[PDB]
């Protein structure tokens, strides 16, 4: 038994325009976290963690996660799949994950050097699964951006103890 809030329809997702996929590469640290999937918790509150965009020559990004746990530095390697649109992208090898139908990637939006959001939404073991990810070029952003993002995730049905914002370390995310 699994209950999800329902994934929003994209036409409530927008697409950042122009996207500039050179100026998405580097470092970006999950200042905030949204989804169906993502609940607050107080006794382990979640630290944060950073993903690394690099393109290719094929201008597909290699997309590497690093996180902490367990006392050591996890890496976790997927690749993003230029989609429909600039801005927007799939998921590469869908095959080698068990249960996996479908992964989609939505840069909502960027300001390239400080602030991004980016929506994900994935179909596994059939059930659909969304999130919102507040990127960070800097560990803190402004309350205003934090507010907006907050605002956004409201905007596609998420409540409040769905939207999480991870706590600054220092381990694996630097660098
Ligand atoms: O909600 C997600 N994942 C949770 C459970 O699958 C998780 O926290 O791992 C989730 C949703 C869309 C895309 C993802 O990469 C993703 O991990
Ligand atoms: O499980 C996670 O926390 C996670 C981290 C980075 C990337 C992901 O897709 C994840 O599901
Ligand atoms: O949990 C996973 O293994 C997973 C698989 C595919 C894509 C993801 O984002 C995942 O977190
Ligand atoms: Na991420």
């Amino acid at each position: 038994t699994s209950d999800l809030i329902p994934a929003p329809p994209l036409s409530k997702v927008p697409l950042q325009q122009n996207f500039q996929d050179n100026q998405f590469q580097g470092k970006w640290y999950v200042v905030g976290l949204a989804g169906n999937a993502i609940l607050r918790e107080d006794k382990d509150p979640q630290k944060m963690y950073a993903t690394i965009y690099e393109l290719k020559e094929d201008k597909s990004y290699n997309v590497t996660s690093v996180l902490f746990r367990k006392k050591k530095c996890d890496y976790w390697i997927r690749t993003f799949v230029p989609g429909s649109q600039p801005g927007e992208f799939t998921l590469g090898n869908i095959k080698s994950y068990p249960g996996l139908t479908s992964y989609l990637v939505r840069v909502v939006s960027t300001n390239y050097n400080q602030h991004a959001m980016v929506f994900f939404k994935k179909v596994s073991q059939n059930r659909e699964y969304f999130k919102i990810t507040l990127y960070g070029r800097t560990k803190e952003l402004t309350s205003e951006l934090k507010e907006n993002f907050i605002r956004f995730s409201k905007s596609l049905g998420l409540p409040e103890n769905h939207i999480v914002f991870p706590v600054p370390i220092d381990q694996c995310i630097d660098g």
